[PDB]
């Protein structure tokens, strides 16, 4: 049993299927975190996570290695729940960074994106999608610094290319179109515009008003928010936030940006 083996202390998170706790690899003192899958009872019961959604997302994690990706370190399972052994970080969501913060610089909000981008661009160089990309699957190592590191977390609807949450997903999504990297980099334009507004930019007061704003394509750089952001930063999210997921910037793309390149090229 997992327990046996790491001693589980504090929960750190939870969802409708999922508990994660900290916890101490008895053998060596390492800190990690458990993640409690719960399955289903029956095969397709409609209750728990699929046993495809656990395999698949452990099967992603373990061929994975980037430094802004967790990374998986084992894997126990008892009649009830798949337990996922992963690596520990400890700083927070960058939902809830951003949220203490209101809203970004164009500096602080590349230095994130750029770690974005890069574990996405190892994503893609696979052909893997993460289709779930959003703040709150995004952690960092440690928040009391200008720069903090993150890792990409939650590889649940992870996929190989041969619904996530509403505010974020991609028109193609919504209606019901075909999926690709794409939808990736429609997500990553929405973070943007998060990061740098403190805005969601296709929120309703509905779900149904968000989906059918997602799209019509119906968001703007209202002033209120976006009085004094560069138009490079404007050019970044509206080359990501296209319909046609063909005419979308690809991440290869987005990581030649000037307005991503803009940091690493100036002095002061
Ligand atoms: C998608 N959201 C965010 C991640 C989610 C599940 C719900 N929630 C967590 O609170 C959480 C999750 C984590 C997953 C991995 C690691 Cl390494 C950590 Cl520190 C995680 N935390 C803190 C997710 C769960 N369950």
């Amino acid at each position: 049993m997992v327990e046996d083996h790491y001693e589980m202390g504090e929960e750190l998170g939870s969802g409708q299927f999922a508990i994660v706790r900290k916890c101490r690899q008895k053998g060596t003192g390492k800190e990690y975190a458990a993640k409690f899958i719960k399955k289903r009872r029956l095969s397709s019961s409609r209750r728990g996570v699929s046993r495809e959604e656990i395999e698949r997302e452990v099967n992603i994690l373990r061929e994975i290695r980037h430094p802004n990706i967790i990374t998986l370190h084992d894997i126990f399972e008892n009649k009830t729940d798949v337990v996922l052994i992963l690596e520990l970080v400890s700083g927070g969501e960058l939902f809830d960074f951003l949220a203490e913060k209101e809203s970004l610089t164009e500096d602080e909000a590349t230095q994130f994106l750029k770690q974005i981008l890069d574990g996405v661009h190892y994503l893609h160089s696979k052909r893997i999608a993460h289709f779930d990309l959003k703040p709150e699957n995004i952690m960092l190592l440690d928040k009391n610094v200008p720069n903090p590191r993150i890792k990409l977390i939650d590889f649940g609807i992870a996929h190989k290319i041969e619904f996530g949450t509403p505010e974020f997903v991609a028109p193609e999504i919504v209606n019901y179109e075909p999926l690709g990297l794409e939808a990736d980099m429609w997500s990553i334009g929405v973070i943007t515009y998060i990061l740098l507004s403190g805005a969601s930019p296709f929120l309703g007061e509905t779900k149904q008003e968000t989906l059918t704003n997602i799209s019509a394509v119906n968001y703007d750089f209202d002033e209120e928010y976006f009085s004094n952001t560069s138009e490079l930063a404007k050019d970044f999210i509206r080359r990501l936030l296209v319909k046609d997921p063909k005419r979308r910037m690809t991440i290869a793309q987005s990581l030649e940006h000037s307005w991503i390149k803009a940091i690493r090229r100036r002095n002061v």
